[PDB]
């Protein structure tokens, strides 16, 4: 199954479905993440910042956090915790044993992938990306991200 065909059984994390957010005829920009990694919590605002941004209008950007897999809190435990934090405009899809991530081979997080219009996988990238590296990603899914590292 594709990428989108997968999140589309899933919820995110106030519990409507993630489909709502993978719209059509776009590229879906997703960086992974979890409550435990603090580098990733403190680009949470970043990446909600991306996502209201006109510059990032042309992708879908979303993010997973996988309840129960790599030490994540559980499902239920997770959504529970997440509600403390506020970033109202942030998706946070929930892929309760990190389905979409052990098929993705990811294993460090952050990570980003970029799957294409229809549906392909077409990037991973392990780690944190800026804002630059994203909009060259979303551009062309070929992107020489490492030009951009010292920016």
């Amino acid at each position: 199954a594709t990428v989108p065909h997968t999140m589309s059984t899933m919820k995110t994390a106030d519990n409507r479905p993630a489909s709502v957010y993978l719209k059509k005829d776009k590229p879906t920009l997703i960086k992974f993440w979890a409550s435990w990694c603090p580098l990733c919590l403190s680009e949470l605002g970043q990446a909600e910042k991306w996502a209201q941004d006109a510059k990032f209008s042309s992708a879908n950007l979303i993010t997973v956090a996988s309840p129960g897999f790599l030490h994540e809190k559980k499902d239920g435990e997770f959504q529970k915790w997440y509600a403390g934090l506020n970033y109202p405009k942030l998706p946070v899809v929930t892929d309760n044993g990190g389905t979409i991530a052990q098929n993705l081979n990811i294993s460090v997080y952050p990570s980003w992938a970029l799957i294409g219009k229809d549906g392909d996988v077409q990037r991973i990238v392990k780690g944190s990306i800026n804002e630059a590296q994203a909009l060259a990603l979303i551009r062309n899914p070929n992107a020489d991200l490492g030009s951009l590292k010292h920016s």
